[PDB]
């Protein structure tokens, strides 16, 4: 399980944990009002595909941070959406190629102003999210913390 940004940058493997810093998009949509797609941001893949399968997982405690820090919603993983900030671990998702694709994660916020929004300034911190990594043929198992930062200064819906 190795990753990186759309701008190219490392993601530390193995348990260490990272600062990963994304383009976002925020779009007020009819309930949840996008924050971030991070599967146009983040990708990866796993370099021994032949020999062992990566498990992934987002886990108990990933929530917005910096100015978003007040807010819930919800997090699309891999198709399905659960509460935000999450209170439980995801299903899996499985990495089992050396061909890149996206991490399928995105952020969502639910609605508490009339047509309220906050400001995203560049370098500032959006999210703090928690993974979890197993895989098939052994018993290691470790978690980790990506804290995720603005590329960009963005407005972001939250009516």
């Amino acid at each position: 399980f190795a990753c990186k940004t759309a701008n190219g940058t490392a993601i530390p493997i193995g348990g260490g944990s990272a600062n990963v810093y994304v383009n976002l998009a925020p779009v007020v949509n009819v309930g949840q009002n996008l924050v971030v797609d991070l599967s146009t941001q983040i990708f990866c893949h796993n370099d021994y595909p032949e020999t062992i399968t990566d498990y992934v997982t987002l886990q108990p405690g990933s929530a917005y941070g910096g100015v978003l820090s007040n807010f819930s919603g919800t997090v699309k993983y891999s198709g399905s959406s659960y509460p935000f900030p999450t209170t439980s671990e995801t299903p899996r998702v499985v990495y089992n190629s050396r061909t890149d694709k996206p991490w399928p994660v995105a952020l969502y916020l639910t609605p508490v102003s009339s047509a309220g929004g906050v400001a995203i300034k560049a370098g500032s911190l959006i999210a703090v999210l928690i993974l979890r990594q197993t895989n098939n043929y052994n018993s290691d198992d470790f978690q980790f913390v990506w804290n995720i930062y603005a590329n960009n200064d963005v407005v972001v819906p939250t009516g």
